[PDB]
């Protein structure tokens, strides 16, 4: 009636009601809710409702926020859609250098107002369907309607009209330099290029004023690279094909590691004749890695520029992407040259340590610091301490993932709840609005699955669905669902065209979507392939290994720019802290320092953490300006993250800033993080930075034909990393040639 058996645990279906710990704090009684009841959705779009995405204010606002389906901005109004371009006159970088903040940023400004010629007052716009990456938005008064149809990576916008015809209306007249009649090239007053488009025989009006008038149910407008005429025929071929369909289709040749991506759309015609296809916009993540197949298919000389870089190209029905996936370790092994007796005194030590809030995020953070812990005491000859750690990971596990007490009443705190009006469990106690706004699944969960991982690595029993396994298949399930899911919606946090996840749940800002924490997706997305390969689910695991190779793409551009094309060259940082659709920012969420602008897209460190030292060249750039903006190793906060990161390329350097300073405090003190970060230990740390310095380089030019390893390089000399989490021994080969024998439920090297 009340919760839904999973295996041994259990789900609530009902709102609990909410233990609050006598805790009287607004803000916190606040977080114990849930997501907007309203959905702007029409009765076209049923079942469990898309969230995380770059158009997701559409269905939480009346209207819509601001949107960046690139290289447009529009957002909807009772009036029409207004659309608008940043253009560099509208492009600023500013710095505020008490806050310790750069911000990269266009503006909220209008181009023009696709308007309906029989109402300029809207009752409201809804979400009337939606693929992989565009959105259909209903603007609907009566009889009287607009859809709109849009999307990243689309320069046309595809507007159809129900009882009325086509507007658009501007503050300043347009110059219309090309009158093709039913075609019109135009440019603003500022002179941005764009186009319009009408079924032949439906003649432009309004020339030389402030509005220009067409009588017919369709109009597309594009987004013109150059003022040309060469250009503007060939966005007339494509015009009238609007997308109904797209959909990123992936596969992961495990053989080569090559994760394959094909971008494929299905359009309707609205003129005789119109091709199946369209142009699309490529971003640097795309076509950077543009399969062979694809190139002939590029429109050279077609570019966009938008917060993101440069966009450009390309006609047709699809195009491919081709990624390499690195694989991912469960832990570093045992190849360090610390002192062990030292190492076994500070996994001692990590049992004072205790969660510093009783919400999904805090204890997460715990139990991923347990999770780390657990392989480390292993490896040392810890045997019960490791058993213990993994002892009280299931405790805590098996607390979060029954809804129920002893009575079968609903708890009131340590429980998920599935909400139906959206279809998404929610974990109580919440924070971070991961209930209110359904923000930070993958954040958060991911935490859930690093603890359940290790916990199927010592013990498969456990882990098997009848048992605990289905309530974290569940959970994996709400963050990064496969198609046709009864709960959920497709691959939730994902924006498969972007490449990147988007951290809030409803996007109602100005700039779009954001994520912060890169880092915290990809780890997620590595526990899901470790948990995927401890408990023998192939399909699960693709799908992850699709998923952390894509963002890696994506965080290599527009967080850490290692090509230096992106960031202006005045944007003094050299990393972007948070990504939204329409801006960058060197900021965070809460009131930060210098370290954490950086570090909150590193931490946490952990097994899959090795695509961060791809780059030792921007490793090496962005490790010095914030050195130079501390102005020593006197880092202000989070010390051993820095000397974590630093280890990717000097190790020697990071075991000299280790020494200096990492007993410079106890026992965890949840006051001082000075030194340790809350969710690190020193464990973690002395083990990391001794491995590190033993293994050299990370090496991605060798691939492995089996998921879960790694390869070093140290001054020529390789070191090969496997993890068999098979009851069977393996034999697995690199494409340098070099293989090896692994035995069951072991490392090839250092099991210690
Ligand atoms: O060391 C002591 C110090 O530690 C800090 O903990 C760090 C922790 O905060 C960090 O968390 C990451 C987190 O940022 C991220 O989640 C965000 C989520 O926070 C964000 O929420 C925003 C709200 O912040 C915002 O607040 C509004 C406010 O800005 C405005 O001025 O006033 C309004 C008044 O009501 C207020 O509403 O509101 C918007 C909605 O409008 C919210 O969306 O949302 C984004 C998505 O949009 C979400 O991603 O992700 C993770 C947590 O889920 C974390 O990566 O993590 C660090 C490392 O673990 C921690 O060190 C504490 O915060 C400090 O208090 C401590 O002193
Ligand atoms: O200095 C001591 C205090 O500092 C603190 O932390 C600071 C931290 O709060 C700050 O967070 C930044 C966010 O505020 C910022 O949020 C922006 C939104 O406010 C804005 O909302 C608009 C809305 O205002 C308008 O009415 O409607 C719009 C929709 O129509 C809506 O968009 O949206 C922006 C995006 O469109 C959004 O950016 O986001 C920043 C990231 O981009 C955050 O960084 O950041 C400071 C720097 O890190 C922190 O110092 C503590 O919170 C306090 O307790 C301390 O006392």
């Amino acid at each position: 009636m009340h919760a839904v058996s999973v295996g041994k645990g259990s789900y609530a279906t009902e709102f609990p009601e909410i233990d609050f710990g006598g805790i009287n704090d607004p803000g916190f009684r606040d977080q114990q809710g849930e997501p907007p009841a309203t959905i702007y959705r029409s009765d076209r779009v049923t079942g469990p409702m898309q969230t995380n995405s770059w158009w997701g204010s559409l269905a939480v606002d009346r209207f819509s926020m601001n949107q960046y389906p690139h290289p447009f901005s529009v957002r909807h109004r009772a009036e029409g859609l207004h659309v608008f371009y940043d253009a560099p006159h509208n492009m600023v970088v500013h710095e505020n250098r008490e806050a310790g903040t750069w911000h990269i940023h266009g503006a909220i400004g209008t181009d023009f107002t696709i308007k309906h010629s029989g109402t300029a007052n809207f009752e409201q716009a809804v979400v009337d369907d939606y693929n992989d990456w565009y959105v259909r938005g209903l603007l609907e008064n009566g009889a009287h309607q607009m859809a709109i149809t849009y999307g990243v990576g689309s320069p046309y916008i595809f507007v159809e009209y129900e009882d009325g015809s086509a507007v658009l209306d501007f503050d300043i007249a347009p110059d219309v330099w090309e009158m093709n009649g039913h075609v019109i090239g135009f440019s603003t007053h500022d002179h941005k290029h764009y186009a319009a488009f009408a079924p032949p025989g439906q003649n432009w009006s309004g020339i030389g004023s402030k509005t220009l008038t067409n009588n017919a149910d369709y109009i597309a407008i594009a987004k013109l690279p150059e003022k040309d005429g060469n250009m503007l025929a060939k966005f007339e071929q494509y015009a009238y094909s609007v997308v109904r369909d797209a959909v990123a289709d992936w596969t992961y040749d495990e053989a080569t590691g090559t994760v394959t991506t094909t971008f494929e759309v299905t359009t309707e015609a609205k003129v005789q004749g119109a091709p199946d296809g369209t142009i699309f916009a490529l971003y640097p993540h795309q076509y950077r890695h543009l399969a062979s197949s694809s190139e002939n298919q590029l429109l050279q000389n077609y570019q966009y520029e938008i917060i993101r870089g440069t966009m450009i190209g390309l006609e047709g029905k699809r195009f491919t992407t081709e990624l390499t996936y690195p694989g991912v370790l469960p832990s570093l092994p045992d190849l360090g040259d610390y002192d062990r007796e030292r190492l076994i005194g500070y996994l001692h030590d990590a049992t004072s340590d205790y969660p510093t809030g009783s919400d999904t995020y805090e204890l997460g953070k715990y139990i991923g610091k347990l999770a780390t812990l657990a392989p480390i005491a292993d490896q040392m000859g810890e045997y019960e301490l490791a058993e213990q750690f993994r002892g009280e990971l299931k405790d805590i596990l098996e607390d979060w993932l029954q809804a129920t007490n002893a009575s079968g009443q609903l708890k009131g705190k340590n429980l998920f709840y599935y909400n139906e009006n959206w279809g998404t469990i929610l974990g109580y106690h919440a924070a971070h609005s991961s209930a209110t706004r359904i923000n930070d699944h993958h954040f958060h969960y991911g935490y859930f699955v690093k603890a359940a991982a290790e916990i199927a690595r010592a013990d498969q029993e456990w882990a098997k669905s009848e048992n605990w396994g289905g309530m974290i298949d569940l959970l994996i399930r709400d963050f990064m669902a496969d198609r046709d899911d009864d709960l959920f919606p497709y691959l939730r946090m994902f924006d498969p065209y972007s490449g990147n996840s988007w951290a809030d749940g409803l996007a109602t800002f100005d700039a779009g979507n954001n994520q912060q924490s890169s880092s915290e997706a990809m780890h997620a997305w590595t526990n899901v392939i470790l948990w995927a390969e401890a408990t023998g689910n192939k399909a699960l695991r693709d799908r992850a290994i699709y998923l952390y190779t894509t963002e890696m793409s994506a965080i290599n551009e527009y967080f850490f720019d290692v090509h230096q094309e992106i960031f202006p060259e005045e944007y003094g940082p050299e990393i972007v802290t948070i990504n939204w659709g329409g801006k960058m920012d060197h900021a965070t969420w809460w009131n930060s320092g210098k370290v954490e602008k950086y570090a909150i897209n590193w931490l946490p460190f952990h097994g899959g953490s090795l695509y961060l030292g791809h780059h030792p060249d921007y490793v090496d750039r962005a490790y010095e300006e914030l050195r130079r903006d501390i102005g020593s190793t006197d880092w202000n906060l989070w010390s051993n993250l820095v000397w974590m990161y630093r280890a990717f390329t000097n190790p020697d350097d990071a075991l000299q800033q280790m020494e200096a300073s990492i007993d410079d405090y106890g026992l965890f003190d949840p006051g001082n993080e000075k030194i340790i970060e809350r969710g690190s230990t020193k464990a973690q740390t002395y083990h990391w930075i001794h491995n590190l310095a033993e293994l050299g380089r990370v090496d991605p030019t060798v691939t492995a034909n089996h998921p879960i390893y790694a390869v070093f390089n140290k001054n020529g000399n390789r070191t090969y990393i496997v993890y068999n989490f098979s009851d069977s021994p393996i034999t697995v080969q690199f494409s340098d040639g070099h293989s090896i024998q692994v035995e069951p439920h072991s490392f090839n090297i250092g099991n210690g």
